[PDB]
């Protein structure tokens, strides 16, 4: 029979990410906007099982790799919109603007109906990298910080390139993601479900290890289907090209809060914040874990996962340190951007649905 | 010529408060919801010449005493929805009660084609009164704290009524409001325009009295319109009905960025939190201000006002001294209430909009 219509051509670099696999997911409902969509998904691992039962044409491409990365996305003549939703997993400048220079060069001399580039950078704009900070409510008139951050390497190649081949562009920061994806370098809500897990496995309570301002602060975060709505919604609607657009639940909650809700969701007992005590490392605690995590997985007949790429421990900690971090929406509401989530139901959500997934134990 | 026609007919009771005088100016717009409406506005002394060049009939009433409104209000029979945004201006929960039990006596049984019943509380349901509170972000499923808080006792009372009556209720709980009246007995914007026009008049800066935790923390507010537009939603939408519902601007602010645009909007140097002191009091660096003011007033032609009627330094006091009072919007979200403000651009809205109407000098 015939060759599908579509309206829209998506390509998610990034596609086993928080972000690009909710994205692989919205982009093939219904009434998303600029639909129906096809998708390519790309990323560097073999396709997991997890998403060829999606309606995405997987790409297997280390995108560091030029030449690799021209002969795999130079034959995509029908790409519509790119949504850059990768980084290599450090800091180092160079090697994640060579992947998104990669995924332009191969690209735009080839797609002739490219309208559109979505970059997702975050937060960290705001206050510097892992490796002064402004004051908040961050707000997107703020200017750079003068530290190296690959964001602004990023963005000055967004810039370029999509000025001189007649393109729009919008630019992401999202706050932190409340996800599904075991493949993240950074998920915030499964490395607490698999903490969650573990305690469970051993009989202790849920002891929370962070900061006393973290536990008590106001903090912010981002549901991943939210992040996919927004990308979305600059990809597609006029009001919203050529912007930089934080985003975020638009709400606020407490660690304190989550921390209750997620230890009666594992059935198991809280231990909060304790007065005077100091933060302990939970990628510290957890450092030896690595058998008993493949025993868990064992046990329940999980998706088998390793320790250190379902759950990132040093996120945490990083976490829990962090106060001050609140993100405004006032922008992107101001254009006509009016989504949201209940951030408390959002991370229960996310809980939900990596169990449904079978990547960490039901309740019982 | 013939009797005009209306499809909502309002009673505001409070109509020169800061959310009363918002609403009639709201109810008469064109595209507002349930229009177009006739607006009755209750409140105890003359009409301000300012409130007598907009199309609302005024009606003086005392509604503390119950023979005076029973005789003002029992000949409107066409009221068809009730706007409660008053209150006596002491704590007193019997005085309170009164007023709220006098206008349904009063309506009740004479207004034939009556639906509705707003209710305007507030956040300090939450945390207590001005003579332990709950921790935050406050939600509407938060129980009564136990201590005497007339909110409490007007509630109870809507409940009964309404339900005796087949009516429909709605409870509103704003956030710190942001709005322009200069008849309102708690009015931030105007009492820090005051303060800041008397330290421009007397050649001094504006010099924040507050507390370091009020200057840094996380604070919310809320526009006086869409305090007006959240009720208006309530009256006339079937999801809203019977529901307790928070309403703020959508966003947090903080002080210190209040502050510095008070004082770029006066033209004059701010001193801003100075590490180590403690909190002033506002109502004391005022205290012997009365007559400074009435010769502010005549210098640069302004509605006559008395400064304890324009200004409530001690209400000041209190929010800089407050922290850790964030409310959620989430429940209004989630059926189907989207408005918001940007806070930092009501504030600013505030300020032009009361030297629009000449209660506040112009800047220079
Ligand atoms: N996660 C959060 O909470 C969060 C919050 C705010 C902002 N952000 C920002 O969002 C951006 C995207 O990060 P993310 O957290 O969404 O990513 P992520 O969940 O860690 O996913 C990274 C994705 O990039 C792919 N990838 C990495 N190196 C690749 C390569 N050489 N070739 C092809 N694919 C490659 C990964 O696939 P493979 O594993 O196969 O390589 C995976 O699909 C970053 O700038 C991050 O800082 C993240
Ligand atoms: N202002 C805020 O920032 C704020 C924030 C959150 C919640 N709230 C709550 O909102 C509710 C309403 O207060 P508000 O601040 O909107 O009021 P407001 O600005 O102080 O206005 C009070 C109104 O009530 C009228 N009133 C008072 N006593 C009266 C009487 N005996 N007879 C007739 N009218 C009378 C006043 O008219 P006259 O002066 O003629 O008497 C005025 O119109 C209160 O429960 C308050 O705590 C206020
Ligand atoms: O937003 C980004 O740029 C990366 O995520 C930062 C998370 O914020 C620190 C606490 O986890
Ligand atoms: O919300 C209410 O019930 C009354 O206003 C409270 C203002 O909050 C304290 C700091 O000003």
């Amino acid at each position: 029979g015939v060759c599908k219509s579509y309206k829209s051509v998506a390509l998610v670099v990034g596609v086993t990410g928080i972000v690009g696999s909710s994205l692989a997911e919205v982009l093939k409902l219904p009434d998303t906007p600029g639909g129906p969509w096809k998708v390519y998904g790309v990323a560097r691992r073999p396709c997991p099982v997890w998403l060829a039962k999606k309606p995405v044409e997987y790409i297997q491409c280390d995108v560091s790799n030029n030449q690799e990365t021209i002969s795999k996305l130079s034959p995509l003549k029908d790409i519509t919109h790119i949504f850059y939703v990768s980084w290599i997993g450090s800091e180092d400048c160079q090697t994640n603007a060579t992947m998104f220079k990669n995924i332009l060069n191969s690209v735009i001399p080839n797609a002739s109906n490219l309208q559109h580039v979505c970059l997702q950078t975050g937060i960290k704009h705001y206050f510097g990298i892992f490796e002064v900070p402004h004051d908040s409510p961050f707000t997107e008139d703020l200017p750079r910080l003068n530290v190296p951050n690959f964001y602004h390497d990023l963005e000055d190649i967004l810039y370029e390139e999509t000025g001189k081949n007649n393109l729009t562009w919008s630019v992401h920061r999202p706050a932190l993601v409340f996800g599904f994806s075991p493949c993240s370098m950074m998920n915030i809500v499964s490395t607490l479900c698999v903490y969650a897990t573990i305690c469970k496995h051993e009989n202790k309570a849920l002891v929370y290890p962070g900061s006393k301002n973290s536990w008590n602060c106001y903090a912010d975060a981002v549901d991943a289907d939210l992040v996919a709505e927004h990308e979305i919604w600059a990809a597609v609607d006029p009001k919203a090209k050529n912007q930089v657009l934080n985003c975020n639940n638009g709400d606020v909650f407490k660690w304190k809060h989550i921390w209750k809700k997620l230890a009666e969701e594992f059935g198991i007992e809280m231990v909060g914040y304790v007065e005077g005590k100091e933060q302990v490392s939970l990628a510290e605690l957890m450092k030896d874990k690595d058998q008993v995590w493949d025993e868990i997985v064992k046990k329940n007949n999980l998706v088998p996962t390793k320790l250190k790429e379902i759950a990132a421990f040093w996120f945490a900690d990083i976490a829990f340190c962090s106060e001050n971090l609140i993100s405004s929406m006032n922008k992107s509401k101001e254009l006509g951007f009016l989504g949201f989530r209940n951030s408390m139901k959002s991370f229960v959500s996310c809980i939900d649905k990596m169990r449904d997934y079978r990547f960490i134990p039901k309740a019982f």
